[PDB]
């Protein structure tokens, strides 16, 4: 068992999950104590890492899957639900 908690959440950025709102997206999800994971078509990222975020292709209107596990984790699974949504 674990104390995991997750979101499937649908992306309106109009650049997507790419470019500047990646990077910013990324300096964010650093912020958090969390371990933080992001997972696009059934491919999983570290929501900490950028080259893997962009490895993803998350354009407008994707559905991704939040997922985070930490001592902030429901404050982090929020916060970048609500940074994309």
């Amino acid at each position: 068992s674990n104390a995991m908690v997750q979101k499937r959440v649908q992306v309106s950025l109009k650049n997507g999950l790419q470019a500047r709102p990646a990077a910013l997206f990324v300096q964010e999800a650093n912020r958090f104590h969390a371990d933080i994971f992001i997972e696009k078509d059934g491919k999983t990222v570290n929501a900490k890492s950028i080259m893997g975020i962009m490895s993803l292709a998350i354009g407008t209107g994707s559905m991704i899957t939040i997922t985070t596990e930490g001592s902030d984790a429901e404050e982090a699974l929020e916060a970048l639900a609500a940074y994309v949504q």
